[PDB]
């Protein structure tokens, strides 16, 4: 995944637990050499898995818990590190924002040629509820999707309830989340 | 499971989709003969699974979604059909409520001698997060746990974020959920 994602993790851990903590994770993660991550360059997905892993260990939190937190953090980080306009253009409400996500990730893909974005389909079951389908070339990130949705809820001052109803990691075709929102 | 659970299910479907809908489910579920469920008497778990299975068909919702909705309904239903005091004595916050949950079910067990209550262990990873272990003599109810958790969030005016990180149904030892809450 592009360095942006890894800068963001790093940013999150450093603001929340400081540079030493970060350095520890960095060290444990096997990446002592990387001086700084390059936003617009593509790294191996491993760099991210190891980072998450190392943070799990150093912080005594399951990885999934960290993915959730990284997920809602990402909504703030992007609004402030140069994608706020792009974010805003993608919707004025959660359900609109989710319908526009594939599009958002395509506008991003222009600037980022090796992007493997996720694919998201929304099936509205009511004007306050939807069933969100997440499809991905990667495994393990469903918990991040969940944090992102909670991030978007805070952004649009909207209360949101999210429960994952189907799982890839077992052998269901893709992750589905049932969502309820004001 | 004791009749209470099945009354609550009925009560939920009747209040939300009317008696004619409930009656269709009752019929399809193969239980036309049962006039009313007896709260404090024990039924076979089948009754509940057939009940759940039927509501899925009649309503055209996956079972998992119904469980999740049943799970949050239960929190209200119990507060009003005679377990409000007991509910309230069990905590003034989510993390406290979950720590006292085994005790709650033991108190209940004094009244319901054939109860097979689930067992719930909390490992607090921070003052805003935990790793929740749910152990049960039964399979398939993890989604219900997820609704119950959202139900307790509303009760204590607390945003909660839940992802299941392990699954009985695959042959992991028990269900584990990673939880973040205000
Ligand atoms: C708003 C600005 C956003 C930007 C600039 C952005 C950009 C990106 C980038 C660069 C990646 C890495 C992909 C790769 O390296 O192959 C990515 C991945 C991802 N993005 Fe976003 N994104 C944004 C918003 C969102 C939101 C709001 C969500 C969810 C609601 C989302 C969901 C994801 C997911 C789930 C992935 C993981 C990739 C995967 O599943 O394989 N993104 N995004
Ligand atoms: C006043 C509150 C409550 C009462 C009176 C109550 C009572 C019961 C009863 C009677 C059963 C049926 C078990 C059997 O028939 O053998 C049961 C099952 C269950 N209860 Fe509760 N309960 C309460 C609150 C909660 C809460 C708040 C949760 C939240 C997670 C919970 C989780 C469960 C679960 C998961 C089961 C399924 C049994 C299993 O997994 O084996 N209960 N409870």
């Amino acid at each position: 995944m592009y360095g942006l994602v890894n800068k963001a993790i790093q940013d999150m851990i450093s603001k929340h637990h400081g540079e030493d903590t970060w350095e520890a994770i960095k060290q444990k993660a096997g990446l002592e050499d990387i001086d700084f991550f390059v936003g617009m360059e593509a790294y191996s997905d491993d760099v991210t898995y190891h980072l998450v892993g190392a943070a799990s260990e150093v912080l005594g939190k399951p990885a999934e818990e960290l993915l959730i937190a990284f997920g809602e953090y990402w909504v703030t980080y992007t609004s402030e590190e140069g994608y706020g306009e792009l974010l805003a253009s993608a919707g004025d409400s959660l359900p609109e924002f989710m319908e526009n996500l594939d599009n958002l990730h395509a506008r991003v893909g222009l600037s980022f040629p090796q992007l493997r974005p996720p694919a998201f389909e929304c099936q509205h079951t009511s004007s306050k509820s939807m069933e969100l389908h997440y499809q991905s070339t990667r495994a393990g990130l469903a918990p991040m999707v969940l944090g992102l949705l909670h991030g978007l809820g805070k952004r649009f001052q909207t209360k949101v309830e999210v429960t994952q109803t189907a799982f890839r990691e077992t052998g269901e075709d893709h992750d589905i989340f049932s969502i309820k929102y004001e």
